[PDB]
RNA sequence: UUAGGUC
């Protein structure tokens, strides 16, 4: 994750939310099976606090909306060999967890 | 294994 950038579009609508992945699915197998569609800014998956493996879920930022856009046409998505659900990142204070 | 990596 972190890119050196200064986005006119908004991080959050550039980011997707990736739930539901395979547990192999790190950031570079995150970024690499949705570098595809579009080029990653932003790639990262949260790792177990414990184990530092994987949580099942992660996000990615797309240079632009329209590669986030491909990469929703390109449902169902498959990354690590798991199928996964891309939604637009919402908000973290939305959410407040 | 689905919200935050966010310092």
């Amino acid at each position: 994750a972190s890119k050196s950038e200064s986005p006119k579009e908004p991080e959050q609508l550039r980011k997707l939310f990736i739930g539901g992945l395979s547990f192999e699915t790190t950031d570079e197998s995150l970024r690499s099976h949705f570098e595809q569609w579009g080029t990653l800014t932003d790639c990262v998956v949260m790792r177990d606090p414990n184990t530092k493996r994987s949580r099942g879920f992660g996000f990615v930022t797309y240079a632009t909306v329209e590669e986030v856009d491909a990469a929703m046409n390109a449902r169902p998505h498959k990354v690590d060999g798991r199928v996964v659900e891309p939604k637009r990142a919402v908000s973290r204070e939305d959410s407040q967890r």
